[PDB]
């Protein structure tokens, strides 16, 4: 008798097992079994309900800040990567490199690795097993940098001899499953690595298979063919707590749904008709409608995670149909259709939303029009107008993610067009380096302001993340886009 094999009916998934090319709602369930970080969020802490904040050491057994833009880290010894290589300092100083992160010969490699870094220098090797992430400007931003998805720990000679493409095709970490295979738009499977550090793999193999259509995924788990399954909506949930051998696991994650547009296009270069479409949207409606009451409506882009740099104190976003018909009117707008491109239901009520959002929009005198598109066939920019996104808000801090991508090295300004007022990006600057206290506070709030006048995006909510499994699958939802397994997966 071995242990059980956990079978995933997954929404999707990414295009590549690279740690930061993986970053998005899909990537981070499979990269977070491969690797490790330095530092580890613990979500279950002191009993809480899978949303504790505290960070404990992982790859680091301990570490200190050293000044306002230094950390220095002391590695645990003998953690061998999959491969057997032993994880050192030189495996984190390259992690955290110019070459393979963040300077100008990463842009082909890891297209937004730049843009989502801190302003890093060099890392300094001091030995063997101690390792100091710097930064050229202040920042105290490195330790929530350290714990989240950008900083999973990769294997300098292996990643170096693969390349990143071909890497993140055979992906080597430190962490308690190992690859074993990946069939593009299908499956990945990994299997139990039982020479892991940490806590001990549970299952001997997970496969991640890709069910795009929801009800295909809901009538997989009734039958047995899967174990979890992911990204179902709340009005799945009656049904599938129907069965007495089944139940649903959710929670509200640190991460927003949008809808936003592509700036280079002639009817979104000026803000007036995205201003307009925002006005238009009834967010209580649709979290009624589609959501069960359980989405959240945050008051800009503003969460509570951010901690020291959430403000509770501000109201909620704009909802104004009459205005919105006479920023339609002033905006020229001459009434052709507009189309909005989504990947079905890759976001769980994306297509519900959308047709919502559809009468919403006629009901101002806007002609809006649904176009889909197949996973792993993202359209080129020029066919696109109006797509949908959302972000995972992965600092204690609010530098992310309207900086690294909303702010002047980001892509919705560089790639998608937008054409930002330049007090946006001062702003943007200012908080980088500024440490906690008012003048940081009243910045992020200005930037919160602009965000709303500019209507670059469109905040919809935060989704409530819902799962379905087996009662005899022993494993609880974190508030985040991702998959935790270590203590937390048991079968029986
Ligand atoms: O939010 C998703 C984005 O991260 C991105 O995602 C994938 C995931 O691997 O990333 C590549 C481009 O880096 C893209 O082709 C993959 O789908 O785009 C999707 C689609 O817009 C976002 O939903």
């Amino acid at each position: 008798q071995e242990r059980r094999a956990l079978r995933l009916g997954v929404n999707g998934l990414p295009n590549s097992l690279e740690p930061v090319n993986a970053i998005s709602n899909v990537g981070p369930r499979i990269v977070n079994q491969i690797f490790d970080t330095l530092i580890a969020r613990d979500f279950f802490a002191k009993g809480a309900p899978g949303n504790a904040i505290d960070l404990v050491p992982a790859l680091a057994e301990s570490w200190e800040r050293i000044d306002e833009k230094s950390v220095r880290f002391k590695l645990r010894q003998k953690v061998m990567f999959h491969d057997g290589v032993e994880l050192t300092a030189d495996d984190v100083a390259y992690t955290f490199s110019s070459e393979r992160l963040w300077g100008p010969e990463a842009i082909k490699k890891i297209p937004l690795g730049k843009s989502y870094s801190l302003d890093f220098d060099e890392p300094v090797v001091e030995d063997k097993y101690t390792v100091t992430l710097r930064t050229k400007t202040p920042s105290y931003l490195i330790e929530t940098f350290v714990a989240s998805w950008m900083s999973r720990i990769v294997p300098k000679e292996y990643y170096k001899k693969l390349g990143a493409v071909d890497f993140g095709n055979k992906p080597v970490g430190t962490g308690p499953y190992k690859f074993v295979e990946f069939v593009a738009g299908d499956r990945v499977v990994l299997e139990a690595n039982d020479a892991y550090w940490g806590p001990k793999p549970t299952a001997s193999k997970i496969t991640y298979q890709i069910v795009a259509e929801p009800a295909t995924r809901v009538a997989g788990l009734i039958s047995g063919e899967y174990d979890i399954i992911t990204t179902l909506t709340p009005d799945d949930i009656q049904l599938i707590n129907s069965y007495p051998d089944l139940e649903t696991r959710g929670t509200l994650i640190e991460n927003f749904h949008m809808f936003t547009f592509n700036m280079n296009q002639e009817v979104f270069k000026d803000k007036k008709l995205r201003r307009a479409l925002a006005l238009a949207v009834n967010r209580p409606i649709m979290v009624e409608a589609l959501w069960k009451k359980q989405a959240s409506i945050p008051a800009g882009f503003n969460f509570p995670n951010y901690g020291e740099t959430f403000d509770p104190k501000r109201k909620a976003m704009e909802y104004n149909v009459e205005e919105a018909k006479r920023l339609v009117k002033e905006s020229g707008y001459d009434g052709t259709p507009i189309t909005y491109h989504t990947m079905g239901n890759y976001y769980a009520n994306a297509m519900p939303a959308l047709m919502m959002m559809i009468e919403m929009w006629k009901q101002i005198g806007v002609n809006v029009v649904m176009k889909t598109y197949a996973p792993g066939s993202f359209p080129p920019d020029n066919q696109t107008w109006m797509r949908n996104w959302s972000n995972g808000q992965w600092m204690t801090d609010a530098y992310a993610t309207i900086v690294p991508e909303f702010g002047p090295n980001g892509q919705v300004q560089k790639r998608w067009g937008w054409k930002a007022p330049a007090e946006f990006n001062e702003l943007c600057q200012k908080v980088t380096v500024l440490p906690n206290g008012k003048e940081r506070f009243d910045a992020y709030n200005r930037m919160r302001d602009i965000f709303e006048e500019e209507a670059p995006a469109v905040i919809l909510y935060q989704p409530y993340d819902v799962y379905a499994a087996r009662k005899d699958v022993h494993w609880k939802p974190v508030s985040f886009e991702m998959m935790e397994f270590r203590n937390n997966l048991s079968f029986g």
